[PDB]
């Protein structure tokens, strides 16, 4: 059914760190979700995963993903295409079931419970979507303090490239990436076996997502 780069938690590198996901084979085949699992994975990644059954990640990888994801939220909250984009990016990187044909294990630990833990992969993305996703998060304003959202989610990024390499960054201290995720983008047309990450991507003059004028200049008037 589904291919996954790596399934659980098998067990922390450092007695103050976290626990880091378990590299898999290609030939793993997740179970299916429990009610548990499946029910608080739509209320973190939204209505699309309601009828997934078999996903590439635990109860324990969703909660992670979850206090993660709700440290960033109030930041781009304000702009609903770059928040949608912004979580569709993480949920299917981390319980999409196709996940193991676009995450490439590079480097892995062994941890204090004598398991292998991931320490680098690759992540083969689709230039067009990770474009349109920047587009979309970077003229945030955060409210008040008159500055950028940019600063914050993106380290002041000013292309797409930099904003996914401040985001895929090891930074276990500063509440980012507990390992190091490299973003692709010359994944080769030859590689059958692998393929880039791309869904759909919502920009901040989208009807259905649209953002203020103060967040998104393509939505304002001229
Ligand atoms: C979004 O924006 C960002 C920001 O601008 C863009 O990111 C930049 O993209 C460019 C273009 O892709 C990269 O340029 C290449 O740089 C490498 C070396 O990189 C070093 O220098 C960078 C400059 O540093 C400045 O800032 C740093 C802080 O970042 C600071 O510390 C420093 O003081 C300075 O002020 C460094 O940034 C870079 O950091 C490394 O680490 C980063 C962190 O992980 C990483 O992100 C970086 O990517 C980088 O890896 C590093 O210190 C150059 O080698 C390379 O030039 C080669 O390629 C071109 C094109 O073919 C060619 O013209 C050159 O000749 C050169 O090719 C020679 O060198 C090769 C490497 O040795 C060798 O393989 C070749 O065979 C060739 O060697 C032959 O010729 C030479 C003579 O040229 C001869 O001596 C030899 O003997 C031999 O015969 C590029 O210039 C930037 O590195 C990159 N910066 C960052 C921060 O990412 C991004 O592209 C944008 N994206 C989009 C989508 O728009
Ligand atoms: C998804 O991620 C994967 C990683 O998890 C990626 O897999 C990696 O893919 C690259 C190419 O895409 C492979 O690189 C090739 O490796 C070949 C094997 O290298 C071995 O032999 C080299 C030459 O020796 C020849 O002769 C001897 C004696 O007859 C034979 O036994 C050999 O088979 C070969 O015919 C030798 O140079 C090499 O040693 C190190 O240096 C090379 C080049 O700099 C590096 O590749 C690497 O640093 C090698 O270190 C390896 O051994 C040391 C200890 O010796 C360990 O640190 C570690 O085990 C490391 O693997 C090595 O002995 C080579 O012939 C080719 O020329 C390429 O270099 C990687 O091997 C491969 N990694 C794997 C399979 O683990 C995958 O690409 C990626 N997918 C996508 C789509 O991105
Ligand atoms: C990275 O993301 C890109 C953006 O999503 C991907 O680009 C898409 O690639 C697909 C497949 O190649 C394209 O779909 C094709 O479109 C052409 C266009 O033909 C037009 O004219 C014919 C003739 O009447 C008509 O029948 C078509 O409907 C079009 O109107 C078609 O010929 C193909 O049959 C197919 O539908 C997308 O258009 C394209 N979107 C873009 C460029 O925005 C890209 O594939 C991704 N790359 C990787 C490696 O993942
Ligand atoms: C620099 C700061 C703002 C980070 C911004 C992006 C945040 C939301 C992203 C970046 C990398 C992400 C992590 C990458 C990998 C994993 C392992 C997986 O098993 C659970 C989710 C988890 C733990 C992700 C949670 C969300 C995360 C931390
Ligand atoms: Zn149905
Ligand atoms: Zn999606
Ligand atoms: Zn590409
Ligand atoms: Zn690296």
């Amino acid at each position: 059914t589904a291919t996954c780069a790596m399934y659980g938690n098998c067990g922390k590198k450092s007695v103050f760190g976290n626990e880091l996901p378990c590299p898999v084979p290609r030939s793993f085949e997740p179970p299916v979700l429990s009610d548990e699992t499946s029910k608080l994975l739509v209320e973190v990644c939204g209505e699309e995963w309601k009828e997934v059954r078999y996903a590439c990640c635990t109860k324990d990888q969703v909660v992670a993903l979850r206090d993660n994801l709700q440290k960033a939220q109030p930041l781009i909250s304000s702009c609903p295409a770059c928040l949608k984009n912004f979580n569709n990016l993480f949920c299917h990187f981390t319980c999409a079931a196709d996940q193991g044909r676009f995450v490439n294990i590079t480097k892995v630990e062994k941890s204090k419970e004598d398991k292998d833990i991931v320490a680098e992969l690759d992540v083969f993305m689709n230039s067009s979507w990770a474009s349109e996703f920047y587009d979309s998060c970077k003229n945030i304003k955060f409210s008040a303090t008159n500055g950028y959202a940019m600063d914050l989610i993106g380290g002041g990024a000013k292309n797409y490239s930099q904003f996914l390499k401040f985001l895929g960054d090891a930074k276990p201290m500063l509440g980012g990436s507990p390992f190091q995720i490299n973003y692709k983008y010359d994944l080769a047309n030859e590689e059958k076996e692998w393929q880039e990450f791309n869904d759909e991507v919502y920009a901040c003059d989208d009807a259905q997502y649209k953002c203020a004028c103060s967040d998104c200049q393509e939505s304002c008037p001229h």
